[PDB]
């Protein structure tokens, strides 16, 4: 038997540093986990180990810290450069900055493979572009070689800015013709690696024939056999076994995000390449394992720009950006006003003839803003000053809520409203009244939210049946201040870009900024 | 004794070429008047007849129509230098684009002296400027000299963009120990040459001792003695007569605005100086008098760069931008709500610690937006588009009105609600509440403003006896459309920046638009 290692990284999204327990800021080094001079040691022990190993990565290096902000890619080439990666599948993050953003930092700097089977171009673009990324890949392994297809989601247009000249096709459709292509070249080991999430990841693996092994990302889902070794809790087994339509067992693997995993999965495969045993488990990036000396004062050289950028005027305020507790807590404040126009603007995508965009409306809580900025300093509005109103290092989600679980949430807002809790929400494209005369659960008297299908924007009444696309931060999403119904009720999710990034760049494009409290909340 | 012949225009705002009777875009070229070319042939036909004549402007040649978007002064340089003026002051809006925008393309390019006593400099900018623009210059007519000493609003900074390192004195403070030193220096005739009004102007005129002659601008005032040519009311005679504090006879002139008129006044001087009659009257510059053949055929080839202006992409809107009579002349309209944004956006001027803005507020009679625009030309918006918008050439002006003037302004503005008329009001930083099942002239239920001396802006109930800041068209400013208390009961009255390009600026700056219906206006 022929026995192939898979490590594996996904949703990365630019934690190139070590991170805390929660893959935010680290801030006690003894107790910090993952970034790239940990990954390095841990993936260089194994190569001496291992005869035949891969190390693959399924999207998502782009966007979550200002490392993206500043090196808008390059961070990502250099540092998967030196950890030697095999190949990549495209994420929908690695079109944060269009086609031209991939392109010019990854595709051109990459010594390894950039793969996806599903994204065709038109006119000039496809020129442009050919050959910069592949379906797939055949690479030599010891005396072997292994068949790489890649997968990007569908979804991208609506999660990213890959612009009018990319076709995302269905992953199923596209990948079938490369893989029954590759048996022709008697390439009988084959890995799906590809960016569309545990639920489509799980469709491959049943559907597309000749698929031996299924490495995904996009969700951030951690699988895992055995008592988990931190705080994120199994969605399944690692791996996770799909029986395909042709009666096989198919492994599916997903390592978490953030780099605070490796994913390790161990295939034994006989003579004509079929699987005969896979077993596995992602390896917890703890400070048990030193960061590389080498690549760490390689990081600490290039955190340099970072350090210098952070305290630069990314724009200016005319007002003062209220974002005290005494304010968000208990009524509409200037600060959750901008942070929601910045949320809301930062998810304009292209619209067709059915939207003026896909999405409208944004609630953020209160007790995710943690300072004002004053404007006394000449106006002058940096990094820094927005690290300390959004601290957390999250991000601004895409959701679906049917509006009863909407109206459920503004109801929590009030609950147990005057005792200054963080569940009190902020909006935009969403006007509501309180009466707190009322029982709690009922003190929502109001509630009319900004149309997408129609051409003018213009306030209704909201609907309980109908489902409505939010933006809101990955804390509520996940159920934080007690919003247990949009983790319990939601209908999609898909994270977004980093919270400092979306208000930075908003800041940046509008120069000058005057927020006002303006009624998006009253009390009756 | 010596007899000087004074030519001089104000607030000619752009209008290079021949205009229709209202300054507005020439039609039927039969019935046109003004322009460079005509104004050419009436100074050249008295520079034949006369012996001593100055050409003076007072100031305002920025800003009006597309020829200044286009050419930033650079047209205002050369058809000056053609017309050989023979000096100008500074007005408020040679500082729309800074102080870089008035250095080039206007002072370094000037063939004559540039003038203001009143406006001094600090720091790298004092030295950058120096003797660009002067107090004063002695200018030789015949065998004799004449000083000309120049002013500019004290309220500039409010009314344009000089920024933080100039300073604006009183003008009566600055010129008085100018004109002294021109007596000490053997100058007996002076002309006071500036851009703060008629009501300064007669101030200048009784409290500078030495000021032989003031020829004014700013208020775009009209003077006439006699029976007027045109459609323009005269406010008094023409030379305006104030007595001085020594006792001396000073005339005043000015003359109205948008080169429509040429003033024309006749000073006879004694030996020392002293004024022994003056006589005139302001020329109408009409179709009787023939364009000059080369300076209309210079203004021919300048503009094929504006008609190639007018159809480039100002940048996107991804909504309708509905300016449909039968939305804004009936309810809030987001083409409304857009404009009266940018209108705001172009009054941001700087603000000291007692208001994050001087003004906060607009008002847009729905008579005045004649088109729509579609989003379907791939989100384009052309300033043609604008122009269809905004056809009339008019201005958006800076007042100061009650609150029981603007009170009885939106009374007016539901007075006979139905019947498709012009005077429905469009905000910005107003929120409006009707109840049409109420008696004309108590329809108004809400009237809410947005603060100014306030560091947070948020919405406070109107105050009768209050006096507010408010953007408004000059048309309304006028008394148009029936708000004849505003033109009897405002209190200040500033000419702003030309209709289509403060929209063209907005839009620039914004890049992509969404416009929405927010509740500005309701009804109950
Ligand atoms: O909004 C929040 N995000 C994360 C934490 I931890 C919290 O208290 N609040
Ligand atoms: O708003 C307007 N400006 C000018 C004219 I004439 C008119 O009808 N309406
Ligand atoms: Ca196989
Ligand atoms: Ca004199
Ligand atoms: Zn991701
Ligand atoms: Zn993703
Ligand atoms: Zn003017
Ligand atoms: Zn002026």
């Amino acid at each position: 038997p022929w026995e192939l290692t898979i490590l594996h990284t996904n949703d990365v999204h630019s934690r190139l540093e070590q991170t805390s327990e929660d893959s935010s800021k680290c801030v006690d080094a003894s107790r910090c986990m993952g970034g790239v001079a940990r990954l390095f040691t841990k993936v260089q022990q194994i190569r001496r180990a291992e005869p035949n190993v891969l190390l693959l990565d399924a999207g998502d290096q782009y966007q979550g810290t200002i490392w993206f902000t500043v090196y808008k890619g390059a961070e990502v080439a250099h540092f998967m450069n030196a950890l030697r990666y095999d190949a990549m599948a495209l994420g929908n993050h690695e079109f944060d900055n269009g086609v031209e953003g991939l392109i010019e930092p990854l595709l051109k700097e990459a010594k390894f493979p950039i793969l996806s089977a599903n994204i065709s171009a038109s006119g000039p673009l496809a020129s442009q572009i050919s050959g910069l990324y592949l379906p797939y890949k055949v690479l030599p392994v010891g005396d072997e070689v292994v068949g790489i297809v890649g997968y990007t989601s569908k979804e991208t247009p609506f999660l990213s800015n890959p612009g009018t000249n990319l076709v995302f096709e269905d992953e199923i459709t596209a990948l079938q013709p490369e893989v029954d292509k590759l048996k022709t070249l008697n390439v009988n080991k084959i890995i799906a690696l590809g960016h569309s999430g545990f639920e489509m990841d799980k469709l491959i693996a049943q559907k597309v024939r000749g698929v031996d092994v299924v490495v995904g990302g996009h969700s951030n889902t951690f699988l895992y056999t055995g008592n988990p070794p931190s705080k994120e809790v199994p969605a399944g087994k690692y791996p996770f076994i799909v029986t395909s339509d042709d009666g096989r067992k198919v492994p599916v693997v997903q390592a978490y995000a953030f780099g605070k995993y490796l994913g390790y999965l161990k295939i034994e495969f006989d003579e004509r390449g079929n699987v005969i045993s896979s077993h596995g488990n992602p390896i917890l990036l703890d400070s048990s394992i030193p960061e590389d000396p080498s690549i760490k004062a390689d990081i600490n050289k290039w955190r340099i720009k970072l350090d210098d950028y952070s305290t630069q005027e990314l724009g200016k305020t005319i007002v003062y950006l209220d974002g005290s507790s005494q304010s968000c807590r208990f009524r509409e404040c200037n600060m959750g006003n901008l942070i929601c126009d910045a949320m809301i603007n930062n998810n304009l995508r292209h619209a067709d003839e059915m939207f003026w965009n896909h999405v409208s409306m944004c609630i953020l809580n209160g007790g995710g803003i943690r300072s004002p900025i004053d404007e006394r300093n000449d106006g002058t509005i940096t990094w820094e000053n927005l690290a300390a109103v959004l601290p957390f290092g999250g991000t601004f989600d895409l959701v679906q809520l049917k509006g009863s679980t909407l109206k459920k949430a503004f109801e929590h807002s009030v609950h147990r409203y005057g005792q200054s809790t963080g569940e009190f929400l902020q909006v935009g494209g969403i006007h509501v009244v309180y009466d707190l005369s009322r029982k709690p659960g009922d003190r929502v008297v109001k509630l009319d939210v900004l149309c997408t299908s129609c051409r003018v924007p213009s306030y209704d009444p909201l609907k309980m049946d109908e489902v409505y696309k939010v933006i809101l931060p990955n804390f509520l999403a996940n159920g934080g201040d007690g919003f247990q119904m949009i983790k319990d009720e939601l209908l999609r999710h898909d994270s977004g870009d980093q919270d400092i990034n979306v208000v930075s760049t908003y800041i940046s494009k509008m120069k000058v900024i005057y927020p006002a409290v303006e009624g998006r909340i009253k009390f009756s």
